[PDB]
């Protein structure tokens, strides 16, 4: 039976607390979201038909030749971890796709998957990213989708055998993914080369991105010279791409840097469409974005107004309004923007249990000196509340810059940002200073992640890395040379499928196979949980998090005919072994379920 | 700082002569409303501000300022406007006051400073955004390697920001963030002043009207149309808010309210505005409502300040001492 299973989960939520951590004792607001009116006819035509009718080269040519400006929405991937910890369920997400496809037709693409999208969709949200992507494609047959992929590590933290990435990209393209963004934490050229090789082999639009760090207009800056970026761009275009992007994870894009860099790229490449992406952390995102659009930009990354500002991406409303009497002429009815923002403003109140509005009340400066990524700054906020960090949080970020300096000024996005962060965490919790740490580093123990970085799994940095520290810490540990992906022995994924089928698999799919091959432990945990309490991602947000309040009747629908009503009667007391009796009312029946309390 | 809610020149004049008689730096501010670049906008054309600026500079001032409660300052609008001012008055410094409610205040200020501005108002970093002024960090950092050369030590701005972030946590009993999570668009038609959008939204969410706040602004435009296209800073915002809340609580439509206005009572604030103690708008006000309610009741024409009988404040300290005063000071007399 299935209903008994979900009632069992509901009773467990009743008696016990929610499984996921709850940072703040708050509750979802008792306000339903408002779905705006939609037309009845077929949706209009956008850019997906070009891909269906021509090749990626033709689509890139059309985008380059298109007069004006283009936008692509990111309020589905980046605003999530930018402002939340990415706990947005698909159930809430599956109520705008009918609207946006019928109204928004000029969008460049849509961001569905990303870095903090697989593990979180299996560790705290007991769901399946493959399933999440599967039903959205039937809802937006108008706008191509885009996913964020890293070169060596696919979505994880360590390098992987290349053929695994090949199968991953092939299956992702087969399921319906359209545009691929290729990027690496460092600027290790073979990593990007492998990324574009996999993207081209799979078949689809290949997008290259270059992480930007420091001020490119300051003469004092010397580690990342001007000609360094143009040389990297020349190498990238020689490798063969379709669109060039400039990732700005920290939001350090000055208007002068904007205009001069975009002029330099457009000066020597009047063929490639330009892509841009920034996080509005300092508060000057919109001005730099206008400058970039004026100079040579073609595609712009935009989030909705309800998840703009703070540390998220610039709002749609400002760009639409400012580019009104402009030769760019976005020319999109901004009345629909208002209701689109209103929906998300209503929906944001559901996830009030955990939000960045706790201590970072407004946008923070001092990123030009901290250079901490936006997605990691929120998690540091989270940990600061977790340990109750007050003025001692200031020392935490005071310890970040010195650690970066000692390891050398390097670009930090997913892995290396985490490495610098937990190195600083370790050093500060030990209450140590820099000079003595430099002196006695052999006897001193370091976190395993620092050792992994110094070994060389991720790759070699541009300016090299210090020899005395690695000599004094590594001792006699093995070292990986050349490309770690090439040096890593290929693994057999066929044994994984039969192993899972033997253990608990009876209709495991290749997506599930490679998902378990990505992280076996959390895959096994999630699958066992689903086999324990039932199929999730069919319930409301307040039902999933808070639970049905007593003396209240709710309605849950599963199919066109599978419609049922739930009412909560009462809960008994601990009889003999911490066991509770809970009475539930269905449409016309009464059922009692036993719940094992965890406090014994 | 001399300012008037309306464009009624005599009020500005009285204020500025008063401030000059006091002795000190006196500068006037001009509220901005509507689009100056849109040809369809006719009530407030570019020359409309040209005449006001000419009159104010003829009266004799020191600094010129632009007031923007709703933050409707498009970059192109600012650059063309300040170009229109700077060329024909290349002596008076330009001052600009804006609110980053829409979400692009910083870009507008950057363009304004690039074109012809001299002084821009900027609030503290941890007390900025949302519905407030642009932050100090962006302005200081962006204008580093430019000929403008702000030249402000950007180290101390940080510690100022952490102090303000810490002290703001003391007043956590009531704050805009619990009410508004993020800065809002949709302000260009609404034109809600910043100091009232927040509290009105809070009231709507507090009395449970979370989904009924939209109807409040949905009738705001109709209320403004009823009273005529009007510049709104201090009084008129709350006046039209009272009218709209009256309309929504009564749950009545505009057409029939207009039709059967005979036996229907009219809100007090609307009548008080129609009387004209504040002044007169540009295009006049409807006659039927005021005739129906005010009738023969004291009708005031011209400048209400001059017509009002001046009163002695000397007996006020006498009565304050006689009632509860023994140390009363002129400041206390004025306050009472």
């Amino acid at each position: 039976n299935r209903a008994q299973k979900l009632l069992h989960y509901l009773g467990h939520v009743m008696v016990n607390g929610p499984t996921t951590p709850i940072p703040v004792k708050a509750s979802p607001s008792p306000t339903d979201p408002v779905v705006p009116a939609v037309p009845i006819g077929p949706p209009p035509a956008g850019f997906r038909d070009i891909l269906l009718r021509e090749g990626p080269e033709g689509f890139a040519r059309a985008v380059r030749n298109h007069p004006g400006l283009l936008l692509m929405d990111t309020t589905f991937r980046d605003a999530h971890q930018s402002l939340l910890a990415t706990r947005v369920r698909t159930h809430d997400l599956k109520k705008i796709a009918p609207y946006v496809a019928h109204n928004f037709s000029k969008l460049f693409s849509m961001e569905n998957w990303g870095g903090a999208t697989f593990d979180v969709a299996m560790r705290f949200l007991y769901e399946c990213p493959w399933r999440r992507l599967q039903e959205l494609r039937e809802l937006i047959p108008n706008i191509p989708f885009q996913m964020l992929l890293r070169g060596a590590n696919a979505v994880g933290y360590t390098n992987y055998p290349d053929n695994v990435v090949f199968k991953f990209c092939e299956v992702a393209k087969e399921n319906g993914m359209d545009v691929f963004r290729v990027f690496d934490s460092l600027n290790y050229l073979p990593n990007m080369l492998l990324g574009m090789e996999a993207a081209g082999s799979a078949g689809g639009v290949v997008e290259a991105a270059i992480s930007y760090t420091g001020d490119v207009a300051d003469p004092s800056r010397t580690k990342y010279s001007l000609q360094y970026y143009m040389g990297l761009a020349e190498e990238l275009v020689r490798a063969g791409t379709h669109i060039l992007c400039i990732k700005d994870m920290a939001g350090l894009l000055k208007p002068t840097a904007c205009t001069m860099l975009v002029s330099s790229l457009r000066d020597r490449f009047p063929d490639l469409p330009l892509h841009i992406h920034t996080h509005d952390t300092s508060g000057a995102g919109v001005a730099a974005m206008l400058a970039c659009a004026q100079a040579g930009a073609d595609v712009v990354d935009v989030a909705a107004d309800s998840m703009s500002g703070m540390t998220s991406q610039p709002s749609m409303g400002a760009l639409v309004a400012c580019t009104r009497g402009t030769p760019l002429d976005t020319e999109v009815p901004m009345e629909r923007v208002f209701d689109y923002s209103e929906y998300w403003e209503g929906a944001r109140g559901l996830y009030a249990a955990f939000d960045c509005t706790a201590t970072m009340k407004s946008g923070n400066s001092d990123v030009y000196e901290n250079e901490i990524p936006g997605g990691q700054y929120t998690n540091l906020h989270f940990q600061a509340h977790s340990m109750g960090l007050g003025s001692k949080f200031k020392e935490v970020k005071k310890a970040y810059v010195e650690a970066n300096q000692m390891l050398g000024d390097l670009i930090k996005v997913t892995p290396s940002s985490k490495i610098v962060g937990d190195l600083a965490q370790f050093m500060v919790q030990n209450g140590l200073s820099r000079a003595e740490a430099e002196a006695q580093a052999e006897e001193l123990s370091f976190p395993r992640s620092v050792v992994e970085f110094l070994q060389g799994y991720i790759g070699v940095p541009h300016g090299g890395f210090p020899e005395p520290f690695r000599s004094k810490v590594l001792k006699d540990l093995p070292r990986v040379e050349g490309r770690p992906g090439a040096s890593l022995p290929p693994l057999d994924l066929q044994a994984l499928e039969k192993e899972l089928v033997d253990r608990h698999g009876e209709e495991v799919t290749p997506e599930d196979v490679l998902s378990a091959a990505m992280y076996p432990d959390v895959f096994a945990h999630f699958k066992d949980f689903t086999a324990t309490f039932g199929p999730l991602d069919s319930l409301n947000t307040r039902l999933f998090l808070q639970g049905p309040k007593i003396a209240e009747e709710f309605e849950v629908e599963l199919e066109r005919g599978k419609t049922l009503h739930i009412k909560a009667l009462a809960v008994s007391d601990l009889n003999r072994a911490g066991q509770r009796q809970v009475f539930f009312e269905l449409n016309g029946q009464l059922r009692s379920i036993l719940v094992k309390d965890t406090q014994a």
